[PDB]
């Protein structure tokens, strides 16, 4: 339907209050049933109409004048759900065109570090609700994790890149309002292997209908038999991928031994009925022998000998019978083996392809993840196809920089929050001999994890953050993923096919350069650098690990298809002081409620919370990706409204 498709598309249920509606509207739940079906229609369709035109704000007043009758009668209620609406960013958020100008007058002053997504979201909320917002951004641009390079014609997305489905995604209503370009990914993926051989289209199936089983089966090991917990450390996800392939090989090895068993068994059986048939012939010998040498007991004698003698020959034809029933057994045995091995060393390389694509996915090693709670947000997904940006993914938080007051090129290195407000100190990267103070009522921390866990400090607390909030920060991972870009001057690849695969040759790198990716129609490739790879390649200069991909790529389409390219990119994002990896991902020792403690502001002991936290992060349902950054960004908005203008 239309107004449930809107509850959907903001994430909510269309037919019961949330927890957090509860909450606000208490006098909803404990009142008629009735009343509360009529509050969810009013959310409902508040939400359809800025979901049908988000390029504009919705008013209380629009909306009460395109509610229907009787809806349109209860106008303290409309207004309620549509305050409460817009203080959660659920209407309203993004970049639109005001119809109220902006309040003259300001009311608090909230400095934000860090002009990433989750930072330029609650900017524009906060300046929405007529505070005075000051980002402070390290970078000499905005965008964070968002980076998006240009040169010539050539556009390509260096740091996040990918729309998961629009579905429920909030980055579809930025997407009608920022003008985004999104082209749905094919699925199809070759594989080659390193020789540049293509995998054949069995091998691909088996391997990962096995990857797949694989790891099912670590599912069922943890959340079914509960083993989490193994010589007092909590179990990694690498951890368990190596039981259960020890298993499968030990499998392995016992119906190859049970079969060895059958054929010994076989040859014995035979070595014993041939020796039998061997006396049996030397004894038929001896009749047929004692038959020619042959009175009446002599006429009867012959009779006797032939009895005997044809009695053998009885002996004999039936123990040849089995004889042949026997090593007919024989010979379909030792033409049926079970499998020798459970991987062969091929078969192993494309499965650590799966593993590596893994580790993508995850942006760290396996043996790193905690095989409890690293999917923990699974039942989150968007539904839709995924989508790539067209034109940039910076398109989108460089439009959510307009009119916000950002001073780039300035370094936080010091948080100062008391009862009585915060002081900020940065610094110019440009000439760090220049020091700015800055004073306000509320901090936006937005720093990524990686900076956060750096060690010695790069942004030092005043006081020290509270034990609960640092050994979080500890405990949670924060991994690695970089690229290479190539720019070419002609298409040499399958131009329909988005993505391929490049099969390592060994374990421990098969995340160097293993899926080269294909942006639309332009003759771009990005290569991946997973798991353990790569925070190593770092270390690599551009031109060597460009020489290693065009190594690849003439493998797979011949040395003079592949031309020199004209522009190449690589990033580091580990060694980026301004990211120290790419994103979080739930360390074993870790849980989904290290995200909460993240969220938690800061209160200075007895008193009213001065540090708040945003950023990929912070929000346990969507970690790691740019609409989780954006609904943190919204989340500590509304919270931080709620406190210094009131719920
Ligand atoms: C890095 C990365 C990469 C490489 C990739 C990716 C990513 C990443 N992602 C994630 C995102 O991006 C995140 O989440 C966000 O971004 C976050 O945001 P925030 O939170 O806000 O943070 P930032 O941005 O960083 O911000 C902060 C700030 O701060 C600052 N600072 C620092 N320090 C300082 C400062 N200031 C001052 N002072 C001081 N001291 C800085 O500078 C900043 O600004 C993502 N996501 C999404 O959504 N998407 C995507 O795409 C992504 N990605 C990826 C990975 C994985 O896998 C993903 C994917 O894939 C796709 C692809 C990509 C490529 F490239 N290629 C191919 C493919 C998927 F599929 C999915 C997902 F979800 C993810």
């Amino acid at each position: 339907s239309g107004v449930e498709g809107a509850a959907f598309q903001s994430r909510l249920p269309h037919d019961r209050m949330t927890s957090q509606e509860a909450a606000c509207f208490p006098d909803i739940i404990s009142g008629p049933q009735q009343t509360q079906k009529v509050f969810l229609f009013i959310r409902n369709r508040t939400l359809q109409l800025w979901l049908d035109n988000p390029k504009i704000q919705l008013t209380f007043e629009a909306t009460l004048q395109q509610l229907e009758a009787p809806y349109n009668s209860d106008t303290v209620l409309v207004h309620r759900v549509h305050s409460y609406l817009e203080r959660h960013g659920l209407i309203n958020f993004g970049i639109y065109k005001r119809i109220k100008p902006l309040p003259t007058k300001k009311t608090g002053k909230v400095i934000i570090i860090g002009s990433g997504v989750s930072g330029l979201a609650a900017a524009r909320q906060l300046q929405s609700f007529g505070m005075d917002v000051t980002l402070l951004e390290a970078r000499d641009r905005v965008g964070g994790r968002v980076a998006t390079f240009r040169k010539g014609n050539y556009v390509a997305d260096l740091g996040a890149m990918v729309v998961t489905g629009l579905g429920g995604n909030p980055m579809a209503v930025v997407s009608k309002q920022v003008n985004m370009e999104l082209a749905k990914i094919k699925q199809k993926c070759p594989l080659y292997e390193a020789n540049g051989q293509a995998v054949p289209k069995e091998k691909d199936e088996m391997v990962e209908q096995e990857f797949n089983r694989l790891l099912e089966a670590t599912s069922y090991l943890s959340h079914q038999l509960d083993f989490n917990v193994l010589n007092n450390k909590p179990v990694s996800l690498g951890q368990a991928l190596e039981v259960v392939i020890q298993l499968q090989e030990k499998h392995v090895k016992d119906e190859q031994i049970e079969h060895w068993k059958k054929i010994v068994k076989t040859q014995e059986e035979l070595k014993e009925l041939l020796n039998k048939m061997v006396n049996l012939k030397e004894k038929i010998k001896e009749l047929h022998q004692q038959y020619k040498e042959a009175d009446i007991t002599a006429e009867f004698l012959v009779k006797s000998k032939h009895r005997d003698l044809t009695a053998l020959c009885k002996e004999y034809d039936e123990l040849a019978e089995t004889q042949g029933k026997l090593e007919e057994k024989l010979q379909e045995l030792e033409a049926n083996p079970p499998s020798d091995v459970y991987l062969s060393s091929r078969d192993r390389q494309i499965l650590d392809w799966h593993f590596a694509n893994l580790e993508f996915a995850n942006a760290t090693p396996l043996s790193t993840l905690s095989l409890k709670h690293w999917d923990q947000d699974d039942d989150f997904e968007f539904t839709g196809s995924h989508l790539t940006v067209r034109n940039g993914y910076s398109c989108v938080p460089v439009a959510l920089a307009e009119g916000l007051d950002i001073k780039l090129n300035t370094a936080v290195r010091q948080v100062r929050y008391t009862a009585s407000g915060c002081e900020v100190i940065a610094v110019n990267t440009r000439s760090t001999s220049q020091t700015f103070i800055y004073k306000c009522d509320a901090v936006l921390c937005t720093l990524p994890l990686g900076v956060l866990k750096q060690q010695p400090p790069a942004v030092q607390f005043v006081p020290p953050l509270p034990e609960w909030k640092t050994s979080a920060v500890q405990r949670m991972g924060f991994g690695n993923l970089n690229k290479v870009v190539l720019c070419f001057d002609r298409v040499f690849w399958d131009p329909s096919v988005n993505l391929f695969g490049h099969v390592g040759s060994t374990t421990a790198s098969r995340g160097e350069l293993f899926l080269f990716w294909n942006l639309y129609k332009a003759p771009i490739l990005l290569a991946l650098v997973a798991g353990e790879a790569a925070g190593i390649m770092e270390n690599i200069s551009d031109d060597v690990i460009v020489g290693r991909c065009l190594a690849i790529l003439k493998g797979i389409f011949g040395s003079s298809a592949v031309p020199q390219p004209k522009e190449t990119v690589v990033s580091r994002w580990r060694a980026d002081p301004w990211a120290r990896g790419s994103y979080s991902y739930v360390a074993a020792g870790s849980s989904g409620n290290d995200y909460d403690l993240m969220a938690q502001p800061i209160t200075p002991g007895p008193p009213i919370p001065r540090l708040f936290f945003a950023g990929e992060h912070t929000i346990r349902n969507y970690p790691a990706t740019v609409h989780g950054a954006l609904l943190s960004g919204l989340r500590e908005a509304g919270r931080i409204a709620d406190q210094f203008l009131g719920a």
